[PDB]
Parts: C-alpha cells; structure tokens; sequence
C-alpha cells in the first residue's frame, strides 16, 4: 500500500528528448518510474544507460 516510486515499464514508443530535462526513451528500454505528474509527463531512470529525467507517459507500459 506504500508509495510505488520503482514501477518497471517497457518504452512502447520511442522517445526524442527536447532538452537535458527529457529522457530519451528508445522502444524496449526498462524505466523505472518515480513519479506521475499531473500533466501526465513520467519522472524515471533508464536500467540502459542509468539516466534519471522526464517522458511523456503514455509511451511506457507497466510490466
């Protein structure tokens, strides 16, 4: 019942960052989701390349 803040998702979509801010997300990719913001952009750090920074949702899936 705790906060979820390591929820493993798949990239479904790729993902081309705008800024340092973004993640680039490749289809595949294991991201560790910290956060769901209001404005529906996802907080999470890549297993790839260890990165941690911000995606647009609704291009992951939960596994």
């Amino acid at each position: 019942g705790r906060r979820v803040v390591c929820e493993r998702h798949r990239v479904v979509v790729s993902y081309p960052p705008q800024s340092e801010a973004e993640l680039e997300l490749k289809e595949g990719d294991i991201v560790f989701v910290h956060k769901k913001r209001e404005d529906g952009w996802f907080k999470g750090t890549l297993q790839r390349n260890g990165k941690t920074g911000l995606f647009p949702g609704s291009f992951v899936e939960n596994i």
